[PDB]
């Protein structure tokens, strides 16, 4: 039926949504390795 | 809409591979930030 696909594309579509905000926060978390890591250079250098 | 509960599946189950694949960054660059953070705090605390 149309839920079953309404609701297997809500899976799908909701995963889609997760994996833009998994991917929010992998890409926020990477661009933080970076701030981290920039910042842990910046205690580093300091 | 007949078979979209089985391609929704599937695009639910590559979805979820990807908001995995991303959450599963998410989680190795959280253990790498929080590495970070304890190596900058290393060298902050330093």
């Amino acid at each position: 039926l149309k839920l079953d696909k309404e609701n297997a594309l809500d899976r799908a579509e909701q995963a889609e949504a997760d994996k833009k905000a998994a991917e929010d926060r992998s890409k926020q978390l990477e661009d933080e390795l970076v701030s981290l890591q920039k910042k842990l250079k910046g205690t580093e250098d300091e």
